[PDB]
């Protein structure tokens, strides 16, 4: 299944290509993601639950209009560097759910052992 | 009104001409809500930005933002919000690579010296 040939930063996680695979293992380092419990980790794109998750990943236009955008250099290195925060829709029906959701995947690693 | 643009959420807004970084994403700035990046023409042209395709290679896919970045989630009088923060690895050896930091550079906190 071809596709790390893509840069990280446009990888898609499937079952044939999990998390860890394109995006290298959850963990507390501020090099490494956080996010994704189990199934998550193992399905990527393909979890039950995706699309519910997705709809707060950013456009590309939003990305780069939303985000605080930084360069960061080192003898050895370039980064892009980002933040930022979505609000989410207080009025929206899923709005609990949709914390529960991403409140179960963020830092979910940590109940792994 | 205006366009069809605004129903849309935040998030997956996509600023054109017809529809600018201003409106989608409120004026750049110091704060930390605020976005800060854009010269004037990439804000009032957006995707419609002549070296836009070189920019938006370094936009995570939806599975990328999640995987690669650092989530949390904030409880403010605001609302609630999904935080995010990363790091995206430059190729030094793409023979673009030059080409990639400066136009990076135009960018970054261009609001600061506009006339």
């Amino acid at each position: 299944a071809e596709a790390s040939k893509k840069p990280r930063q446009k990888r898609t996680a499937t079952k044939q290509y999990n998390v860890t695979q394109a995006f290298g293992r959850r963990g507390p380092e501020q090099t490494q993601g956080n996010f994704g419990d189990q199934d998550l980790i193992r399905q990527g794109t393909d979890y039950k639950h995706w699309p519910q998750i997705a709809q707060f990943a950013p456009s590309a236009s939003a990305f780069f209009g939303m985000s605080r955008i930084g360069m960061e250099v080192t003898p050895s290195g370039t980064w892009l560097t980002y933040h930022g925060a979505i609000k989410l829709d207080d009025k929206d029906p899923q709005f609990k759910d949709n914390v529960i959701l991403l409140n179960k995947h963020i830092d979910a690693y940590k109940t792994f052992p």
